[PDB]
């Protein structure tokens, strides 16, 4: 059964099947014979990897000792350190310690029962993997899969890589000159160790490089009898002609994951079958796989051809618009466009990612969806598992899976809620650009940078210029020098009410088509039962949203976190006059008899139950001013199409916490002008003083429970046994505990150092920029949403949006 092609909405191939010329090596045919006493394997291998490099070919290399800047590391080890970084836990030296504290933090948020957390692991582990989360560690031995694979892989010839690369270098299996460059020796091992691995018994010869041109085939063919047993083979592949174009939506094919083998065998696969592992390749696996065929023969039915809703052309402009901005942001200089051209202030380093989505606002069809960084699906078709090369994982679809403070783009939502509760748009404030309720300041961007104001401001100017002060005022229904009520009743609860109406609390429609981790409207009631639960246990303000909480919310910061895909529906609701639209990336399937089904044909178009839909017309007035004389004028003021926009830069106050807080403090202990030995000993002393102190307090407790005459005399025995031995309370060896005490040792031994000064080496959360638009504003077709995390300037998010709206509208 040839696998079903994926096409864009207009028939252009996005994923198909082709044949590839590929180089193969034979396990025995190369290894000659011992009678010759020629282990020629090391010669034909060294020539093959150097023949390939000289010809410029990508070659297979699963050899688990890689060179990264003069040092030798384990791949098995990297998977450990880097998997743990993407599951939020300190990457230290215990597998159990890492399993039990991750499970503890997902069970912390309604995963299951807290008592079915502490339950025999054979019953537990199986069921959490059953739930649908992968099991990367081993139940019985409590070791990382990769750890086992390392012990097994070395027991096939327990510490160090540079050592292991020495011992494996001259082990029985290989035997290299021991007079060759570890660079030449390493490249010999890529080949020999692939042969050893791909089978203790293998079907056939192993493939060492895949796609390879004429001038590299020839150099192999007309090099016969020199590289004995190096073949040019034909083998088919999945291929994605436009490479990394729309990678995240397309997905990729690969070997079934080890864990799911039983499913796939029962479902009727073989273990060497390529299967969809992400995006539309996964969700339409069954549809794309077709149905297999077999005296007599039945022909195989080929996979239905799946058409996405993407426009390859618009996808191209989107994908490049992000590659350029990210390259140009960090000391790039210029953004070359076909509308204007912006010279880019090169003060934006550390911006290493972006997300854009364009949707049809009438039927939710996704016309362009781009995430940076991205990945070539073609690399997975030939064979890999990790690209790689606060780092953003390229496999992550930031459009569907990037929960982000929505920023300025939330202001229309706050404004919608104000109008729905009686706001007169004309309501004008004499804007100071700043509000104080702590010593802490809440001010405009123009106030944090120039102590500027918006002078006299109604709702339209508030939107036009992104007035945080005006948003705070209508968000609370109160002017903030005095806290006097305005006409209207508003508060966080009403703000999150409209967050909920614009679908921010729910999945987009793409969840079953591609991987999505939708955002959740921050819960009022979770925050009350959060603190009550923490209050009950302590007895043995922070319960309601504060005025500052309400401020931060009203300006799309605080506990707000939504995906670009979610926001696009929000925006689209304004554009289409108040219909929540269910997004779709999969439009049509077409059978191998030219019969056709529309798949997104039943997508929901709910009318949002707004008090007065005509209030969305007040936002559009505000959003047009953004484009003509607002924060988007630099891009859209001289633009041939009438655009509604909202644009802004936002700052997220504070420092990104580290993997290991204890180790951070040990790093910078000289910079604190503190002796490290002094700090550690004083830290221990203070723990011990807390341990001794808690022990004497635990005695008093047990004795008071023992004086309770009416007490079951089998627990009385427990208490006596606890106390009999003498009570030695010990602090939990958490990174949080050891960090707290080393920090208090730092402040004692340096009595003038502050918390900010200790934390100064941490990375700031930094700044981000959204632009959101629909066009043409008076009869909208398309909405575009673009976020640049770690973005200094509104330009970074403005220009990709312009390119895409221009392309779509025919310019
Ligand atoms: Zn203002």
């Amino acid at each position: 059964a040839p696998r079903g092609e994926i096409k864009d909405r207009y028939g252009r191939l996005l994923a198909g099947n082709k044949n590839l010329f590929t180089v193969q090596v034979s396990g025995n045919d190369i290894n000659k014979k011992d009678a010759n006493k020629h282990s020629r394997a090391n010669e034909i291998s060294l020539k093959l990897i150097n023949l390939l490099e000289r010809n410029g070919e990508e070659y297979v290399d699963e050899f688990p000792i890689y060179v990264e800047n003069g040092k030798y590391y384990y791949t098995y080890d990297r998977d450990i350190r880097e998997y743990k970084s993407e599951n939020g836990i300190p990457n230290d030296y215990n597998a159990k310690e890492s399993f039990y504290y991750l499970v503890d933090k997902l069970i912390s948020a309604g995963i299951l029962s807290q008592e079915d957390k502490r339950l025999d692991a054979t019953r537990l582990q199986a069921k959490l993997n059953e739930n649908g989360y992968y099991p990367p560690i081993l139940v019985s031995k409590w070791m990382f899969t990769a750890e086992r694979d390392k012990r097994d892989w070395l027991a096939s010839y327990k510490l160090s890589a540079k050592e292991a690369f020495e011992k494996v270098r001259n082990s029985d299996a290989l035997e290299i000159d021991k007079s060759l460059s570890d660079e030449d020796a390493r490249k010999i091992m890529v080949v020999r160790d692939l042969i050893k691995s791909k089978g203790y018994s293998q079907y056939n010869p192993v493939t060492i490089a895949k796609d390879v041109g004429e001038t590299t085939i020839a150099q192999i063919e007309e090099s016969a009898m020199d590289l004995v047993g190096v073949s040019i083979a034909v083998e088919p592949v999945r291929y994605y002609p436009n490479g990394s174009l729309a990678s995240h939506m397309l997905g990729y094919v690969g070997k079934m994951p080890s864990t799911q083998i039983e499913s796939y065998l029962q479902k009727g696969y073989e273990t060497g079958d390529m299967v969809g592992l992400a995006g539309v390749e996964k969700s339409n696996e069954s549809r794309l796989r077709g149905t297999d065929g077999y005296i007599e023969s039945k022909k195989p039915k080929s996979g239905d051809t799946v058409y996405l809703t993407l426009d390859k052309d618009l996808q191209e402009v989107s994908d490049n618009a992000l590659k350029q901005i990210i390259e140009v942001a960090s000391k790039g200089g210029t953004f070359k466009s076909k509308f204007g051209d912006k010279p880019i202030s090169a003060y934006a380093g550390k911006a290493q990612s972006a997300a854009l989505i364009a949707i049809d606002v009438k039927n939710g069809e996704v016309l362009a969806s781009s995430s940076y960084p991205n990945y070539d699906p073609n690399k997975f078709a030939k064979g890999i598992s990790t690209e790689d090369y606060l780092a953003g994982s390229p496999l992550l679809n930031l459009v569907t899976q990037g929960e982000f403070q929505p920023g300025s783009s939330f202001k229309m939502l706050t404004s919608m809620a104000a109008l729905e509760n009686g706001l007169d748009p004309n309501f004008t404030i004499n804007d100071p650009g700043v509000i104080m309720l702590g010593k802490k300041s809440f001010g405009d961007y123009v106030w944090n940078h120039g102590r500027g104001n918006h002078g006299m401001t109604n709702l339209y100017k508030a939107i036009q210029e992104s007035c945080n002060i005006y948003m705070a005022t209508i968000g609370t229904g109160k002017t903030w020098p005095d806290g006097k009520s305005i006409g209207i009743d508003m508060n966080a609860n009403k703000i999150l009410e409209y967050a909920k109406l614009f679908g921010l609390d729910q999945n987009t429609g793409l969840q079953d088509e591609v991987e999505e981790r939708a955002g959740k409207v921050p819960s009022t009631e979770d925050k009350l039962k959060s603190t009550q639960a923490l209050l009950k246990s302590n007895l043995e303000n922070f319960a309601k949203w504060s005025t500052a909480d309400t401020f931060n919310l009203a300006i799309g910061q605080g506990e707000n976190a939504y995906t670009p895909a979610q926001i696009s529906r929000y925006v689209a609701a304004i554009a289409n006059g108040g219909n929540l639209v269910e997004l779709s990336v999969v439009d049509r399937a077409v059978s191998s008899d030219y019969s056709s089904v529309k798949i997104n044909d039943q997508k929901k178009v709910e009318k949002i139950p707004f008090k007065n839909p005509d209030n969305l017309k007040e936002l559009t007035k505000g959003m047009k001013l953004v484009a003509r004389q607002g924060t988007a004028k630099s891009a859209f003021a001289d633009f041939p199409i009438d655009v509604a926009a909202k644009t802004g830069t936002a700052e997220k106050s504070g420092k990104i916490p580290t993997d290991n807080e204890y180790e951070y403090l040990k790093s910078h202990m000289s910079s604190y002008n503190v002796n490290l030995n002094d700090a550690i000993k004083l830290a221990d002393k203070m723990k011990a003083e807390k341990e001794k102190e808690l022990s004497l307090a635990k005695e008093k407790e047990i004795k008071k429970k023992l004086e309770n005459k009416d007490l079951k005399d089998e627990e009385r025995k427990k208490l006596e046994e606890e106390l009999e031995d003498g009570v030695k309370v010990r602090l939990e060896d958490t990174d949080k505990v050891n960090s707290s005490y080393l920090r208090k040792a730092i402040k004692e031994l340096n009595p003038k150092i502050t918390d900010d000064q200790i934390d100064r080496f941490k990375q700031d959360y930094g700044s981000f920029t959204w632009t959101v638009a629909f066009a043409p504003a008076d009869d909208p077709e398309i909405a575009v949403v673009c976020v640049i995390p770690q973005g200094d300037s509104s330009v970074f998010s403005l220009l990709p949006t312009r390119e895409v709206i221009g392309t779509y509208m025919g310019l």
